[PDB]
């Protein structure tokens, strides 16, 4: 039960965390009306999010002698730094990168 | 005084190691002769040395966001694998590597 897409399947996956902005009324009519309120005060929120995961890794302790296929950034001069912000303020992600750089026997 | 062709200087470096053969002398005359032994056995010795050296190392913790640059091997295909015995059994070491790929703020 891999997910297609990739990553790790749960029959218990974290919960999913649901929040809303309590409704509060506007002035009501002085005479009582049996339907329910239309008239609202226009409300937003915000505020601060924080997750922390702890991971469990597999080292590798390989026996290959010559060296292995890394992940490196290129040292060729270029007009912006991968993996920041431009002159504009606007970070990018300039390519997609996996996992699989190491290398094991089968 | 950190050695100019890189390196670690000491006071007191690992000891010089030093081995030769015994001189075997071959038969010598049956009458008395004062002069030193010129005639001796021919003799070579072979063996196995091990040397075993603690490494201290210094880890980084960089607050860098972006990726680094890191000593990789090449995809690309060749004929033969760099740092390895070609079809004779020469091993070759194709290029120099040093020390220096991750970086740290002055």
């Amino acid at each position: 039960p891999s997910p297609l897409m990739g990553g790790f399947g749960m029959k218990h996956p974290p919960p999913q965390i649901l929040i809303k902005n309590t409704p509060v009324p506007a002035d009501p009519p002085t005479a009582f009306n049996k339907d329910k309120l239309n008239s609202f005060i226009t409300q937003y929120s915000t505020g601060q999010v924080s997750v922390e995961i702890e991971w469990e890794l597999q080292k590798e302790n390989s026996k290959r002698w010559n060296p292995e296929i890394q992940y490196t950034s290129n040292y060729y001069k270029s007009n912006n730094v991968e993996f920041a912000v431009n002159t504009e303020g606007v970070y990018s992600e300039p390519r997609p990168i996996g996992t699989r750089y190491l290398t094991r026997n089968l």
